[PDB]
């Protein structure tokens, strides 16, 4: 029914309920996936045709999120550098991969979180995601 959006060339977010099919990833040349569902173990390994990330998160309060922004922008640049389509995708809903997508925009635009969350907008202005991490975005922006 739904599928993958193109925020940026080479640079897809997929909600939750959205057609993470193979065939559709292949089709749209995505070869990397950044998985952002939490409480999975560290994985970087090549699943068939992709290049599987799991970063470790835990959905526990306590858990920074931020921490994650330099090794997931280096991975999503990697793709997006090669060419390679690349999805940021959490099984648990919109929030924590939007939030990755932001701050990748944030850092390789130059962009502050409340621009690069527009442009995100720009490309799915359907997307509702929590507060949850605007605290670790704004922070992530002095670090600019
Ligand atoms: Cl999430």
């Amino acid at each position: 029914a739904s599928f993958p959006v193109e925020i940026l060339p080479f640079l897809y977010l997929g909600c939750a309920k959205d057609s993470t099919n193979l065939d559709v990833l292949e089709e749209f040349g995505i070869k990397y996936i950044l998985n952002v569902t939490p409480n999975l173990p560290n994985l970087f390994e090549n699943a068939g045709e992709f290049k599987y990330k799991q970063i470790p998160i835990s959905d526990h309060w306590s858990q920074n999120l931020s921490q994650f922004f330099p090794e997931a922008i280096s991975f999503i640049d990697e793709a997006r550098g090669k060419n390679c389509g690349v999805l940021v995708h959490s099984l648990a809903g919109i929030s924590r991969s939007v939030t990755v997508t932001v701050a990748y925009l944030m850092q390789k635009l130059n962009l502050s979180m409340n621009d690069a969350y527009d442009i995100v907008k720009m490309k799915k202005s359907n997307i509702s995601p929590n507060f949850n991490f605007m605290g670790q975005l704004l922070d992530f922006e002095r670090t600019l």
